[PDB]
């Protein structure tokens, strides 16, 4: 390392793609690096596995080319992109269930987006730039997704539709999350809603988002160490102190890049800003379930959609990823694990019977990122008020502390690109700031 009296110029706590992006920034600037990982893994959020005998994703999954970081590192590696996924569109309105070719519903869908989504030109013209337009971000930043919903002049089923959609935005129900946070997305997707469609949930990567991570963790120069969580971090004028449950490593500068619904989960001295601690304190919204579910029958290329409360069915969404002889392999969202376990064959059996009838459950299974205590939650969208009130002093570095993640990105903020995003400039500060 650079100075006396450290073990490394710049310890990195977490390693997601943001603390693995910051850690190849930060060695490739040559200064001496390490990773502290608190599970026995590094991917976080994402975690590439296998369920029968099909590659899964159990976390973060999808990724397109409006999302300049992952596609500039996908690129960068020679990575390639396959597809996931619609024929029909099955949604429930009022606890009824309908269904119809996917065009005809999305004129219905669509028709609603239109009145839902006009102002999101006017409040993020530039949406990597999150407060170019500050006041009108701020005049209606109070709003969660369902009071916006309120305003509009929509029939039920249009509204029915669209808080299916807004749930599965914010993995919540619909009174958490920000209104402003859904007019982000549009905006990073060219205010375009077949563009957003397919930036959302369509391209992953082919040898999964595991060979990405590798591939950047490779270009790097950092030292690693896994399943040991950190307790305390402690500065001073020269150095960062990080305790460890494993051996104590101390730094001219530490990024932490643990998820923010995971920050009072650390000691911290001095103290963090009050931004730090209403942000860890109150969480994102983003709480629900993601699960795999195995289907004998071939069901074909469904889409679906129902309230986050409705009395049929505890899915927000459920779709096809792909058909097979085995039968379908179908992705699955609910706003709330109280709703569904997604472990449950019967449990899930059941509550697919509404929008699949007669059809039969072979193997389901979903990752429980609410009660991993390396993430607490799922991926971030804000809950109102929270990106005016705190992303800015949620990003800032504090003395020697620098802070890092997709939760607080500037821009596709709650994806694997901001992770990438907001670890790299971060990492770069770093690396000036070591000079
Ligand atoms: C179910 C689900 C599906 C998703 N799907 C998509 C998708 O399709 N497309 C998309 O773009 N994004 C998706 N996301 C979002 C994406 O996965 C995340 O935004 C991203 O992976 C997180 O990057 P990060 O490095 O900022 O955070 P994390 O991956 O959470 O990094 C935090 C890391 O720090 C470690 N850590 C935490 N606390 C400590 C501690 N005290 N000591 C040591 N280590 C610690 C954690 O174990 C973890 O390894 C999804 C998220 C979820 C939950």
């Amino acid at each position: 390392p650079s100075r006396a009296g450290v073990g490394y110029d710049v310890i990195v706590i977490g390693g997601g793609f943001a603390g693995v992006t910051a850690a190849r920034e930060a060695s490739r600037s040559g200064l001496k690096t390490l990773i502290l990982e608190g599970r026995s893994r590094l991917g976080g959020r994402t975690f590439t596995s296998k369920l029968q005998n099909q590659k899964v994703e159990l976390g973060g999954t999808w990724v397109h080319w409006t999302q300049p970081n992952v596609w500039t590192e996908i690129m960068h590696y020679g990575l390639e992109v396959e597809e996931t996924v619609p024929e029909t569109v099955i949604w429930v309105t009022e606890d009824n269930v309908k269904r119809a070719p996917a065009a005809e519903a999305f004129e219905i869908f669509g028709s609603a987006c239109n009145e839902y989504y006009k102002e999101a030109r006017n409040i993020y013209p530039r949406p990597f730039e999150p407060f170019f337009e500050r006041k009108k971000l701020q005049h209606v930043d109070g709003l969660s997704a369902a009071d916006y919903l309120e305003k509009l002049p929509l029939t039920r089923e249009q509204k029915d539709m669209m808080d299916s959609w807004l749930s599965g935005n914010g993995h919540n129900y619909p009174e958490t999350i920000a209104y402003s946070e859904i007019m982000r997305w549009f905006a990073l997707s060219n205010f375009n809603m077949p563009t957003m469609f397919d930036s959302i949930a369509r391209y992953k990567i082919k040898t999964g988002t595991h060979s990405l991570l590798e591939a950047i963790m490779a270009d790097g120069n950092s030292e690693v160490k896994l399943s040991t969580p950190v307790t305390k971090v402690n500065q001073d004028k020269d150095k960062v102190t990080v305790t460890t449950e494993d051996g104590v490593f101390t730094a001219s500068a530490v990024i932490v890049a643990v998820p923010i619904n995971t920050l009072h989960d650390i000691e911290y001295s001095p103290k963090l800003s009050a931004a730090k601690v209403d942000m860890g304190s109150q969480r994102h919204a983003g709480a629900g379930v993601k699960g795999y579910i195995r289907v004998a029958q071939n069901v074909g290329n469904v889409m679906t959609y129902a309230p986050a409360r409705n009395k049929l069915t505890p899915f927000t969404s459920v779709f096809t990823d792909h058909v097979d002889e085995a039968g379908t392999l179908l992705i699955a969202f609910s706003a709330d694990p109280k709703l569904i376990d997604i472990n449950d064959i019967k449990a899930v059996e059941k509550a697919l019977q509404p929008l699949l009838p007669g059809v039969e459950v072979t193997a389901s299974y979903g990752y429980d990122w609410n009660l991993d205590p390396f993430s607490k939650g799922t991926w971030c969208t804000y809950r109102p008020n929270q990106t005016t009130r705190y992303l800015t002093e949620l990003q800032k570095r504090e003395g020697r502390l620098f802070f890092a993640g997709s939760d607080m990105a500037n821009g596709w903020r709650g994806f694997i690109d901001g992770a990438i995003e907001n670890g790299r400039e971060v990492g770069h500060q770093v690396a000036t700031y070591l000079k």
